[PDB]
Order: structure tokens, then sequence, then C-alpha cells
């Protein structure tokens, strides 16, 4: 019976040791799971709330980049996120459209496109050169039109210049000058009549 | 021999105390870690499967909004997501080009841009008015064109109106009235010459 | 007291069974959080580091598609992600602009919009046919202009064709011919007067 009691104290002795062992083991198991759960929680991306209708990214003022996004189907009503390489595809066409539009306007203003054209501000204004046809027609719905601002053109045998009202007035003058001379001539004729009548010898 | 029993019992009492403490540490430590994990599990954004090739946002048929997204690099083949700021910039440009286009068509119609213009319905037509040069040329690949539809231009000393065919004709109808005049006097003169070769008195 | 011994042997056997139970408890509780975490670990989407400046999706080289994205706000400074449907809409507009730009250029180079038109390669070039007025004006900043390349207009009392300098020449050539007759005529008249002077019957 000395041996029964002795046995018991040994058992207790070992139990005490085991309890201390377990204590440290539990302390460190628990602290492990915590650190891991904690870091996951500190790196995981999260829905704002239970509805999951919004994710407000966690980078702060400068915000957060999302990279390695596969190109999203670009179709009517697609719910896929689009990347910068897809936005760039569009930015190229738009920038082209912007250019083609500027190039048109700075081509109409400086008159290098259209039927009526002029290469430089001091240049011959040309009307439908590259095309053919025999006729230019200036009439409109109010009727025919006067063509003004017309500087007089060369008057020779090969001239294609158009002529103006001053050049017409000049002609008109000659005519009246000549009708006058002719009238004088007729007078001069009447006189020769009377002289052949009235003379004697 | 007798005291040993008593001493064993106090040892048991403190052993039993410690087992209680441990059981109580464990329950609270694990309950705590299990909650943080639960919250984490419900709220975290996830990949659909182990390929990580897809994220189907959990917001139901309405979808999820992702925000505080940083400006993805807008470059060829970029894989950064792009936000609404960046799409808005393109959209303005598109509205810019769209509204550029519409107005270019309207004005070409309205005759308020280019070399030839006309403010309104009964406004005068102008040709190259804000530019220089001293020549308008209507020759095409078929050669010189007849310019027509021209209203009769004023005839006087400073008239810069072109002359039409109704006018040139008139001038000619005066020349044929002069040639008539000369024909008459040519005959009168011939008749005078006979009278004078014959008279005696 | 022998009853007391076995009673103590017994409670010690239970303490030992209970330390065991506790070692079982902790292992299965800890493994349980471990699995639940490792699963979270492998499918949660992750921030790259603690700044949360970047999420590099785990899809590998080909990438991750993000789907079920709700239309983001489109407005200056918006940090909402945007989806394929949205890019599609902008893409549609760009396409329409692209076509209209090219359609416009082609219409200019064909002579079919504006006031100066020509519905056919060998056709009547028309000026402001559809609108009205009575004025075409070709005067720039260098003053008035010489309209050239003008083919010989028709000459009759209803013609509305502009006449060129070569046709003016005809007028001024008849004119001289008139004067030459008038000159020879005047001389004949003087010859007649001097004849009436010296004639002795
Ligand atoms: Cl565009
Ligand atoms: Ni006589």
């Amino acid at each position: 019976i000395e041996d029964k009691i002795e046995e018991i104290l040994s058992k207790i002795y070992h139990i005490e040791n085991e309890i201390a062992r377990i204590k440290k083991l539990i302390d460190s198991a628990i602290n492990n799971v915590n650190n891991n759960v904690n870091e996951l929680a500190n790196n995981a991306v999260k829905y704002d709330d239970a509805s999951k209708d919004k994710i407000t990214l966690g980078g702060g003022a400068t915000g957060t980049t999302i990279t390695n996004v596969k190109d999203g189907t670009v179709a009517q009503g697609s719910k896929d996120a689009v990347n910068g390489g897809q936005l760039w595809n569009v930015q190229q066409q738009v920038d082209q459209n912007t250019t083609d539009i500027s190039n048109i306007k700075n081509d109409i203003n400086n008159g290098t496109v259209g039927l009526v054209q002029q290469a430089g501000k001091d240049a011959p204004v040309t009307v439908a050169k590259d095309t053919g046809g025999t006729t230019v027609n200036v009439a409109g719905t109010d009727g025919n039109r006067v063509v003004t601002g017309v500087k007089e053109g060369a008057v020779n045998a090969t001239s294609k210049d158009a002529v103006n009202g001053s050049q017409m007035k000049q002609i008109e003058d000659k005519i009246e000058e000549i009708l006058s001379k002719i009238y004088h001539i007729e007078n001069e004729i009447a006189r020769i009549k009377k002289l052949i009548k009235l003379h004697h010898h």
C-alpha cells in the first residue's frame, strides 16, 4: 500500500508536467491560426456589405489598380470589365476621326477641296478644273444673276477673258462718236447740193 | 501515510482547476477565430473556380459596382482595368467630333463656309471674298466653259458687271444701222458725182 | 481507506481521459479553422501588398475576366469600373462618325453638296441653283477679278451667256473698218468741193 500511494504521486507528477506542456501548445496553436486569419483578412478584397452590390477598393486617396484583366467581350449589354488596351483601341480611332475632321476643315477653308479651288491667297481661283463639261450656270430661283466684281479682260483675237460694262460703255461711245461724224457728213452732203444748184459762171 | 492522502487531494484540486481554465481558454479562442473567418468568408470577393480565370461578382442580376479604381494605363495591349473618368474623356471627344460633323454638313448646305458663300436665301453669292488673287478660271478638262445664266450688267464707266449676249447683240444691231447709213451716203455721193459731170447752167 | 484509494485511482484515470479529450478537442478545432482558411486563401481575390495599391489578378499569363459589373458612373473624375456594354455604346458612335467623315469627303470630291455642284463628270457646273438672289460677285481683297476660261457665248436678243474678249475684238475690228470708210468718204467729199471750185465750162 506504500506502493499504491507512491504510484499515485508519480501519476500526478506526470499529469502536472503534461498540463504545462499542453498549455504552451495551445497558446501557440491559437496564436498561429490568429496570425494567419489576420493576414488573410488584411489582404482579402471585400464586398462593402451583405448585398454585395458594391466593392469600394482599399487603396485610399490614390485608389487601387486592377491589372491582369482579360479583355472583356465588347458587345451590347456586356457585363465584363474592359481594360486599358481595349480603351486604347478606341482612343486611336477617335483620334483619327478628330484628325480627319480637322483636316477637312483646314482643307475647305484654304480651298484645296471641292470644284472651286485656290492654291494660296494670291492664286487663280479655279472652278471645276479636274472635271469636264462645256457650261457654268449662275442662275438661281429668283432668276438670272448679275456677275459683278469683274475686272475687265484682255480684248484680243484669242482672249477667253469675259468683258464688263465699262468695256461696253467704251464701245458705245465710239458708236455715238461715229453717228455724230456721219451726221456731219450728211450735212456736208446737203451743202454740196445747194452749191451745185446756186453757183454761176 | 495518513497525510499523503490529504496532499494528493489538494494536488487534484489544482489539477482540476487548470483543466477548467484550459477548457475555457479554448472555447473563447476558437469561437473568436471562427467568427472572424465566417465574416471573412461571406464578405470576400472570390474566383469562380481554381483556374482563377474568372470573377463573377456576387451582386445578383443587378450586378456589382467596383469603385475607387485607379486610372489604368491606357496603352496598347494594357491589362489594367479602366474607370468611368477615362471613358468620360473619350465620350466628350466623340461628342466633339459628332457635333463637328453635323455642323460641317449644315453649313456646306447653308453656304456659310468655304470659298463660295451666300449668307441667306436672297443674299448675294460671293466667290473667294476673303482672299486675294486677280483671276477666276472656269476651264475644265473639256477646255473653256461657256458661262451662262448671266443677267444683263450695267453699262457705264465704272461698271464691273459682266456683259451678256442680249447686250452684245444690241451693239451689233447698232453697227448694222451705221453700215446702212454709210450705204445711203455712198450712193448719194455717186449720184452727186453724176450731177456735177452733167450740169451746165 | 482502501475504498478511498480506488476512489482516487479512479479520479486520476478520469483526469487522464480528460487531458486526452482535450488533446483531441484542440487538434480537431484547429484543423477545422485551417481547412476553412486554406480554402479562403485559395479562392479569395487578393491585394498585392499592404498599401492595397494594386490587385494583380491570379488568372496567370492569359488573365482573369471580371463579370457581372454594373454600369459605372460616366463623369469626370469617376473611379467606377466600366463594362463592355459601355465601351460598345461609345464604339457605335465612333463607327458612325467614321463613316460620316468618309461620306462627306467623297461628296465634296464629287460636286454634290453646297452651292457649286455638278451631277456628272461631263455636266453643267451649277452655282447656287436651289437658293436665290441676283448677284454673283468675284471680288477678293486684291480688288476685282478677270473671269477667264470663258468660251464664246451666244449672241442674240435673248441670250444670257457671258461674252469673252475675243468677241469684243470682232466689235472693235468692224469699228475700225467703219472708220476707214469714213476717212475715204471724207476725202471724197473734199475732192468734190475742190472740184466745184475749179471747173470752167
Ligand atoms: Cl469619333
Ligand atoms: Ni458749173
